[PDB]
């Protein structure tokens, strides 16, 4: 009885964190640096340099790994990943959790949300 879990979104359950904790993946001194970038708000994530290619049931497995994904959304026709992620540091994560990953024969990239 799995149906549905991830990929969610609500309001009696968020915020997941703990003590002890750095994993191979990501790291929070590799973190505290990008949050610096933009302000405590914003939470739409960034990961450019898309194959057209890119399914999002492949782009599940790597970002919800992450953090948390609420309403995840894919843009094939532009080139970008957007993740509106709960919390904005789980977000920034995603920018130094892949930066350049090996998806399918290309370099992708990442970056911040919010464009005004």
């Amino acid at each position: 009885g799995s149906g549905y879990t991830n990929y969610n979104n609500g309001s009696n359950y968020t915020q997941k964190k703990q003590t002890i904790g750095l994993p191979p993946q990501v790291n929070p001194q590799a973190v505290d640096h990008i949050i610096r970038s933009a302000p405590p708000r914003v939470t739409t994530a960034y990961i450019g340099n898309i194959p057209h290619f890119a399914t999002e049931a492949d782009l599940i497995p790597l970002f919800q790994n992450f953090g948390f994904i609420l309403d995840f959304k894919h843009y094939p026709e532009k080139g970008c990943c957007f993740i509106k992620y709960d919390t904005h540091e789980q977000a920034a994560v995603c920018i130094v959790a892949l930066a350049n990953f090996p998806f399918q024969g290309r370099n992708l990239r990442t970056g911040w949300g919010k464009e005004r």
